[PDB]
């Protein structure tokens, strides 16, 4: 059963098995008054792991890495961020330290840069314009365009059905759009359509906050977009 926020004391990594070689990584941290839960993905690339997203933070990055050896025991040899906070490149620089070679778009480095934020090594490229889409390794990653904010990237996993969302993907619960910062609210459900395109299969969406779903989470994430800027 998916862990809450409520189980995970700030610190600790916990994983959890969507499908064979597919694991989410959820961990937790303090922001803006509350402690919020923090989903990433872990794919087995041949004998090495890839990762999708940094635990929020260096101590939690460094308890991914032990929670995935002592649980996996295959080493992460790359990693992928997929916009420029740092739930998504805090802890870069542990990863980086520990071995991983640490991928980013164009943007997203520049972004978190700007913003004072850890900065992913390596370039990524193909996926300069909604709707590109390039392969790395066991995945496929998707630029759908502006939607959490205007570089995040999409991943879906295609023999297992599992799609990774991120933060443009909100779970069933929320109901709040949140903070909206850096969002497109214009362009954000004309990009949850172009991923609903071009991933009809997907059998897992997760959300870049709490529990995994379906497909689902696609119109309920356009609802709860659109919802906010009527009011
Ligand atoms: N019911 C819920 N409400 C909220 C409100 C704000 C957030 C904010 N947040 C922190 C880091 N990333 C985000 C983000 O929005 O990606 C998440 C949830 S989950
Ligand atoms: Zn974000
Ligand atoms: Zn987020």
């Amino acid at each position: 059963e998916y862990p809450t926020v409520s189980e995970i004391p700030v610190g600790e990594v916990r994983l959890y098995q969507i499908a064979d070689g597919v694991w989410s990584h959820i961990a937790t941290q303090s922001f803006d008054g509350a402690v919020y839960p923090s989903n990433g993905l872990i794919v087995r690339d041949g004998d090495e792991l890839l990762l999708i997203d940094t635990a929020w933070g260096a101590k939690n990055t460094a308890a991914l890495l032990a929670e995935i050896e002592k649980q996996i025991g295959l080493p992460v040899t790359r990693a992928v961020s997929t916009h420029f906070h740092d739930d998504r490149v805090g802890g870069v620089d542990v990863l980086r330290a520990a071995g991983v070679a640490t991928y980013a778009s164009p943007s997203t480095r520049r972004l978190a840069e700007v913003e004072g934020n850890e900065i992913p090594t390596h370039s990524l490229e193909g996926l300069s314009s909604s709707g590109d889409a390039v392969r790395f390794g066991p995945v496929e990653l998707f630029y759908p365009g502006a939607a959490h904010s205007t570089d995040n990237l999409v991943v879906y996993v295609p023999s297992a059905s599992v799609l990774y969302g991120g933060c443009a993907i909100y779970e069933l619960s929320r109901t709040s759009a949140g903070n909206v910062a850096d969002a497109d609210l214009a362009e954000w459900p004309t990009s949850i359509e172009r991923i609903q395109q071009h991933y009809p299969e997907a059998q897992f969406v997760i959300p870049g906050h709490g529990l995994p779903g379906g497909l689902d989470l696609l119109k309920h994430t356009t609802n709860v977009v659109k919802a906010h800027t009527n009011r």
